[PDB]
């Protein structure tokens, strides 16, 4: 019996908390020369262990929910936001339930409907960027997937109510995850505690009377929305207006942060190689045709570059950059003992560009995966979704938002660099930011 | 006319200070990757340039003191600590004829006198070492290197007046050297301010009376107290009292702080390579006889080795790590024009350190120098203490000083790592210091 590596510090209490803050990503794989796949460090009175390459984040992936506890740790920010009986608030196995639930709300009937209706929300959205200029790609993505993902995860009527006003009550959901509301104690009240709570009751409000007014009216209507309001636990128990509105929050906000980081790293990817747009744009041609008609569910499928395009995004900018655990019981890991207290986490980030498996790691490569890589050589190397009992469910939905948004962007212009400047990442907020998002864009020939 | 690149920070007030204060080397070699020699970036208010790499420097050691200022940027410091009238506190040209008087004490025949004096007191201090164990090197060195440097530069009677309190006086004087002390105005009531004014006018005290009774004593005694004493400007004016009483105590905190560190590194370098420290201790007997006889100054350049080791520890951590000055008219570098106003800066451990011209850079390997390398090969690619209007003096006293000392040190013991640790660098105050500095050593065989 042996426990991890720990890596000292000379400051009483903040201990690597600010080295950390700098670049996490420098930090560990610092921390995964000096030390392995397994270490400690603490930050702000707090003890982390780190598992690092496939084989130690094994641990964290293959575990049972009574062992590595996930309600332990993101509970304080989540419940808050999502609300009282969903998400972490609940029991695992009530958990797995909702869960189950919502992922039968994401199959292909849904997704094909899916299509048509960002493809609109993208064509339209753009009208305003007219022929050529230097706008902000990240905000107008994320202003973007706001109103498609509510189109899609909110259904029609939802949608409709997408104002300037409502945009800030979902902006202020977002300043729930925060560094402040994880180590303060809810009832200091800072400003974004506040506001947080505030939007959380006026779109709990909205969600409240749009329900019903489906609730109501007998015209079929077969979306995400609807699955819920038909769906039922192993009790029977169909789910209260509480629950199901509680899932609307969760749906937009997962689904909204996690795609628009990811489509604006896209784009600075793509405007930095030219040639590699030349390609995505060509093959778009290639499998859809000249004339280029509206996009279908089918087509997608054969679009592999975009799709390893895709894939190579995620692996360099994972929207979830750490995943992580509070351990209720000892656990094992490379002969190391981790003793229950320690926060247990796994970086896809570092794990996805690590070293000894990722060859010419830094680069931006989608033919890498036409080759022999980790991501099929190893079990968890490459994990942008998680994997195990708290795997995603988002992933399809999550390509076909990518997917479709890309498409028709790149159908609408060619983009390019401003001064061939590509954006350096933000770790000043939980949310993976690029420092000025703003891109070159001509209309396309 | 172009002015240097510009590294842009979105921390408003404090810039870089975070990033360059955490690992300052780091920074600026990652910043050279991206931005090449020249470049420029701001901390607290003010900016500053870098030039890196031989040629870039070249710029600041070729430079007029009109031009490229030193008192401006070392003054607000200096002057508290070794006084009026001295260094930085006058006119270069002042200054000038100053180190000229200092040089002349620095001597073959006073450097004779120094071996057997540094010798003794070396071998009295380790007495209380014993046969074996693990104590702090750092501070031995420290404490060691202060009575040696006294009983060199400011001779035997002050000397023999260094108890604790005096040692506590510099000390004292040393926390004038503050982040701090650069930063804030002097007008404010800090604790370390007034430490420093106190000790100031204490020490100046002690050296008063000192220099009052040499004065007066007729034994003639050939040191470097007296070479001042002895000493005249292009005036004919010899030096007041107080201007001798200034320069001693900058000799000290010069001829200690410098020593201490290097000799404390070459010491963890020595101890994580053994089979480099037994054949230093080899070159004892080789050079000087299998009796090993008291050490003699001529003994002192046939040490090859040793002395490459000197060497080789001033490559990877000079004491100096940077040498700065004010811009007062525009200067160009590169292509570039610095405009009036800059900190000009250059940094000896990048400098010593840069990938393209040394071949295993982070290596500690003293017979680099039996090779082609760029101490030899480049102008400024190796510049431990300086070029230029403001090269430092010290030099020999130091090489001196620093081979006597672990000439005798290995003649006494052998030393080794604990538990395998390696100091990391301590940044915090601007000097390379040596993080839980502690060494196990055993009497040698
Ligand atoms: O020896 C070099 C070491 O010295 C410096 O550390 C000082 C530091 O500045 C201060 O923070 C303070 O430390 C106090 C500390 O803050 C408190 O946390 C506590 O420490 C206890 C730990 O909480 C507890 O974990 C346990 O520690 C044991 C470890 O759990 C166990 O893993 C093992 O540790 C070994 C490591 O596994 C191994 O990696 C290696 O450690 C290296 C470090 O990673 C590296 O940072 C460095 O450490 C420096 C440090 O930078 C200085 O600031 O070098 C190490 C290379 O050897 O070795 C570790 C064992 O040496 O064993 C430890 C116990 O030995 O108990 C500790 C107390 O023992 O209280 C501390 C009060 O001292 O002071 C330290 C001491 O100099
Ligand atoms: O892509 C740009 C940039 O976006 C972000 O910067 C924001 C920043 O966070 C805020 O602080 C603020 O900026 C204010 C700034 O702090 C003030 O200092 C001032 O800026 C003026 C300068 O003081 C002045 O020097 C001059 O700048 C000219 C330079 O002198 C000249 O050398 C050249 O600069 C170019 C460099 O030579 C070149 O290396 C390259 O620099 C890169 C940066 O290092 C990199 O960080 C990135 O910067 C981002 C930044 O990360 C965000 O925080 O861009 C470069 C990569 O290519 O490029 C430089 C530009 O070509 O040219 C400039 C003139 O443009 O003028 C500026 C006035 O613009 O005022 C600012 C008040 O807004 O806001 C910015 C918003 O971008
Ligand atoms: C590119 C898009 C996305 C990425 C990269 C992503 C990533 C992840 C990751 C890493 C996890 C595991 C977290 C952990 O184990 O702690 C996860 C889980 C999860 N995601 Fe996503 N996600 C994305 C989109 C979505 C979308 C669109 C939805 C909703 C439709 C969603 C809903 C969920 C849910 C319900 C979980 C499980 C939580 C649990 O069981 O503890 N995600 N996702
Ligand atoms: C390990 C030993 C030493 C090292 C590495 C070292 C380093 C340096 C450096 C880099 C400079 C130039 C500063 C600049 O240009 O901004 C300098 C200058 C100077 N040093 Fe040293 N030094 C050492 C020992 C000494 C000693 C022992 C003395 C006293 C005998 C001394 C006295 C001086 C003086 C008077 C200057 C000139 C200041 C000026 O003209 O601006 N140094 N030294
Ligand atoms: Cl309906 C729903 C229910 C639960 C989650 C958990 O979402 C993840 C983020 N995320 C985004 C997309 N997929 C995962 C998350 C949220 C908060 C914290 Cl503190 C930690 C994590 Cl890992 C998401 C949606
Ligand atoms: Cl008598 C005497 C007079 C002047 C100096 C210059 O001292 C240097 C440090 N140093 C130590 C040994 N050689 C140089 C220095 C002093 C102050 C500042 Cl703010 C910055 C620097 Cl780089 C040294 C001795």
């Amino acid at each position: 019996v042996k426990s991890p590596p720990y890596i000292f510090s000379p400051i009483p209490f903040l201990g690597h908390a600010i080295a950390f803050g700098k670049s996490p990503i420098e930090f560990l794989e610092n921390a995964y020369e000096k030390y392995g796949p397994v270490f400690s460090f603490t930050m702000v009175g707090k003890t982390f262990t780190y598992l690092l390459g496939s084989d130690a984040a094994a641990l964290l992936f293959n575990s049972k929910n009574e062992d590595l506890n996930a309600e332990d740790v993101y509970s304080r920010l989540t419940t808050p936001v999502f609300g009282k009986g969903v998400a972490y608030d609940v029991p695992n196995p009530v958990f797995l339930e909702q869960k189950k639930m919502l992922k039968s709300g994401l199959n292909i009937a849904h997704f094909k409907q899916h299509v048509s209706i960002i493809e609109k929300e993208t064509k339209e959205y753009f009208e305003s960027w007219g022929e050529s200029g230097e706008k902000n790609v990240f905000e107008a993505l994320s202003e973007l997937i706001i109103l498609t993902a509510s189109h899609c995860l909110h259904g029609k009527e939802i949608r409709s109510q997408l104002n300037e006003k409502v945009a800030q009550l979902y902006a202020d959901l977002d300043g729930g995850f925060s560094h402040a509301a994880w180590l303060l104690p809810g009832w200091l009240p800072l400003p974004s505690f506040r506001r947080r709570d505030r939007a959380h009751r006026e779109i709990k409000d909205i969600f409240y009377k749009a329900i019903q007014k489906r609730r109501q009216s007998q015209e079929k209507i077969d979306d995400i929305l609807q699955t819920l309001l038909d769906a039922t636990y192993k009790d029977g128990r169909p789910l209260t207006d509480d629950e199901v509105a509680g899932m609307l929050i969760g749906l937009l906000l997962a689904g909204q942060h996690t795609s628009s980081t990811t489509s604006a790293w896209m784009g600075f990817f793509l405007a930095r190689d030219k040639t590699l747009q030349k390609k995505c744009y060509l093959e778009q041609k290639t499998v859809c045709g000249e004339n280029l008609p509206p996009l279908t569910y089918d087509q997608l499928k054969d679009l592999n570059l975009l799709d390893r395009c895709i894939k190579e995004t995620l692996r360099l900018r994972p929207p979830i950059m750490i995943m992580m655990r509070m351990a209720r019981t000892p656990q094992t890991v490379a002969g190391y003992t981790i003793p229950p207290g320690h926060q247990v986490c796994v970086s896809p980030t570092v794990n996805q560009r690590l070293k000894d498996s990722w060859v010419e790691r830094l680069d931006f490569n989608p033919d890498r995966y036409l080759q022999d890589n980790p991501a099929s050589g190893e079990k968890f190397a490459y994990v942008p979704f998680g994997a195990g009992r708290h795997r995603c469910i988002g992933e399809n939905f999550a390509y076909v938002q990518i997917k479709t948004i890309w498409s028709t962007m790149l159908r609408l212009y060619e983009f390019d660099l401003i001064d061939g400047y590509f954006p350096t990442v933000n770790y000043t907020t939980m949310i993976h930011t690029p420092e000025n998002p703003v891109i070159r864009y001509k209309r396309r020939s």
